[PDB]
């Protein structure tokens, strides 16, 4: 009654609100909290810092904490605790490079019980948006650090949140109660039940029977199909959010032939994308012509979109002396056969039945792509050293989306940065990336983000498929289920049957 079951693919992991995998974002954002907290209107509103101020140079950062707040076992929740956390990040900070604020923060210490410092190197504009992500910046009881680091592991997953990891049985479900000593607003839902259901069809079916009251996560929530006939029926309830993220390939400008221009946008004509959502996504997410969509701050440009157009494709390849051997459908050009690797997670149903549709599209304009589908980390490895033609890539969602993930594209991690290796351009786009996130003059700002995503998109570094939206099946009697504003968040406390 208020209590419920919902079900997740894995067990939550330790709850080290530090750390990355096997960590899952939704739980660690359950339990731990920033200092600011991240809102759909794009700004942030005070959390566990009541307020602050800024020096002139924007480089100096004093925040006034909360005194009310305890973590849930009791020990006070302080300035102290609050940078003995960041410590404990920063310790880790070749881990969160990738996070232009990890690499920022110079200094933080605590001023007093209630005020905390921060310095930085320079006047870095999202910093409020990235102190609200759900990590690495959230607060751990200090005691439960392990030789005074969190680096290498913690003890009990003790934060300040309304939500408490009662109990986590392997490859069973994971329980969590309320903290019945929240210095917040008290949910009121009592107890959430997460059961491990890796299989989207065993999920969807785990709901048909009433064994979960809940799903809530993006496109691969449970069969599309599923939904659609889910949406339909009166016994259940469905919700499809407006769009949240990208899902696009990115190409390697470093590796033939992707390493051509005339040959990324002909790849960029060649996609029936509507055609690929109809018939792989069940017309439930939308077509995307760009990196960003236009809704995405900054991202209003008015670029121009390459739509499904197979005869400009083949006339791009012709051009680019591309062309068809006599009783040959896959074009050549100085010997090489116009062949290219589509990789992704290949235990991924979704992926792979886009990857046979974008095969077979290409194919219609004699390119011969090959699938490799293999497991998370061969392709994770393969962002990061650039082996691949074609790879499935998305966004991040806010707050993340355009500012982090472009920061992201300066390092080897996500595959951007491979990616985008064979441009003459791409030093001074990592330049203007740096530029851009320490700008407070808004006109330049807006000029940089303006050329950095121009000539992402006429360089077609990606092909961008379609925007995808959060997804909702539930148990009439939960009622409407709301969205978090950071895409990776479950608004459990907001749940109110």
């Amino acid at each position: 009654p208020d209590e419920i079951t919902t079900a997740w693919p894995v067990n939550v992991g330790p709850l080290n609100p530090h750390l990355y995998t096997p960590n899952q974002m939704f739980a660690q954002s359950m339990v731990y909290e920033p200092l600011v907290k991240y809102q759909a209107d794009g700004s942030v509103i005070p959390w566990l810092a009541k307020s602050w101020t800024h020096s002139e140079d924007g480089k100096t950062w004093t925040f006034t904490l909360r005194d009310d707040v305890k973590f849930s076992n009791g020990e006070p929740f302080d300035a102290e605790a609050a940078a003995e956390n960041f410590r404990a990040v920063l310790d880790n900070r070749q881990r969160h490079a990738w996070l232009e604020l990890a690499n920022q923060i110079v200094d933080v210490k605590a001023l007093s019980k209630t005020e905390l410092q921060i310095t930085l190197k320079s006047a870095y504009y999202p910093f409020l948006q990235e102190l609200a992500l759900p990590r690495p910046f959230r607060f751990i009881a200090p005691s439960q650090f392990k030789n005074h680091e969190t680096m290498n592991g913690i003890k009990a997953p003790i934060g300040t949140g309304p939500w408490i990891l009662q109990e986590s049985k392997l490859n069973q479900y994971d329980v969590f109660v309320r903290n019945e000593n929240y210095w917040g607003e008290k949910p009121a839902i009592k107890k959430i039940t997460f059961n491990v259901i890796p299989d989207p069809t065993t999920r969807a079916v785990a709901f048909e029977t009433g064994d979960i009251d809940l799903l809530y996560g993006n496109e691969g929530l449970l069969p599309l199909d599923t939904f659609a006939r889910f949406s339909q029926n009166p016994a259940y309830h469905t919700q499809l959010s407006q769009p949240i993220e990208t899902v696009m390939l990115a190409l390697n400008t470093a590796k033939a032939p992707t390493n051509e221009l005339a040959v990324r946008e002909a790849l960029n004509y060649a996609v029936n994308k509507k055609s690929l959502i109809d018939n792989a996504l069940y017309g439930t997410q939308q077509v995307a012509d760009t990196l960003f969509a236009p809704s995405v701050p900054y991202a209003n440009l008015g670029l121009k979109p390459s739509q499904y157009d197979p005869q400009k494709a083949k006339a791009l390849l012709e051009k680019a002396g591309w062309t068809l051997p006599a009783g040959k459908d896959i074009r050549e050009k100085n010997g090489q056969p116009l062949r290219i690797e589509l990789s992704f997670i290949g235990t991924d149903a979704l992926s792979k039945s886009m990857a046979e549709i974008i095969q077979a599209d290409m194919r219609q304009i004699g390119a011969d792509v090959s699938l490799i589908g293999e497991e998370e980390s061969s392709i994770y490895a393969r962002q990061r050293d650039g082996r691949f033609g074609m790879i499935f890539h998305r966004t991040w969602g806010a707050p993340y989306d355009p500012h982090a993930f472009l920061s992201s594209m300066r390092v080897p991690s996500h595959a951007d940065f491979q990616a985008q290796q064979g441009l003459a351009d791409k030093p001074l786009i990592d330049k203007e990336i740096g530029e851009v996130l320490a700008t407070h003059d808004e006109t330049q700002r807006q000029a940089l983000y303006r050329d950095i995503l121009t000539r992402l998109h006429d360089e077609a570094v990606y092909l961008p498929i379609s925007y995808i939206s959060m997804m909702v099946v539930s148990k009439p009697e939960l009622g409407n289920i709301p969205y978090a504003p950071i895409a990776t968040e479950i608004p459990f406390e907001q749940i109110k049957p």
